[PDB]
């Protein structure tokens, strides 16, 4: 696979999502960030990073350890895609933020997949940037039934960049 899709998960939401996103975009290899290295991250030019949100809008532990091993340097030569899971209902003030961290570094490459906030309902989020989401935002908790179409639509918007 040309496209690498790295995810960390605690309940398999992200993993199911990354699988789906691979089903749809195609030509991809799905990797748990928990069992990988920058060495494997840099085996790819075109990447899609799926990541759930933890305490204080932080990253799921595994994604947290992983990103720790990467620096802006590592995201420079890459086309990056951001796809953060989250709960808009139980965490108003911090919704699908985890991705904003990965974002802090990945803004050093070409990040595509910015999406609208329409139909999402939250008080705050570091994931909103320049007026819209830094990438795709999944909410399996409250909006599970919207996952497939958001994926189908996002892969559409993406196709171009990840080709
Ligand atoms: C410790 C904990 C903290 C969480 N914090 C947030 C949060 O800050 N913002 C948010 O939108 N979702 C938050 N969530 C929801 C998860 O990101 C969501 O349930 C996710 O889909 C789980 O991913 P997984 O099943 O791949 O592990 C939190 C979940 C847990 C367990």
């Amino acid at each position: 696979g040309k496209i690498g899709i790295f995810f960390g998960t605690d309940s398999g939401n992200a993993e199911a999502i990354a699988e789906k996103i691979s089903k749809a975009i195609g030509n991809a290899e799905v990797v748990d960030v928990a069992k990988a290295s920058k060495e494997q991250f840099n085996s790819f030019t075109k990447v899609i990073l799926v990541a759930p949100t933890a305490g204080a809008g932080d990253l799921q532990t595994d994604w947290e350890d992983f990103l720790g091993t990467l620096e802006a340097s590592d995201f420079a030569n890459k086309t990056i895609g951001l796809v953060g899971l989250g709960d808009q209902d139980t965490y108003s003030e911090t919704f699908a933020e985890g991705i904003f961290h990965i974002y802090e570094k990945a803004k050093a490459g070409k990040v595509v997949g910015q999406t609208s906030t329409d139909g999402y309902h939250f008080e705050a989020s570091k994931a909103v940037e320049g007026g819209k989401f830094v990438g795709l935002v999944i909410d399996e908790d409250n909006q599970d039934d919207l996952t497939d179409e958001r994926i189908s639509k996002w892969v559409e918007q993406v196709r171009g960049s990840f080709a």
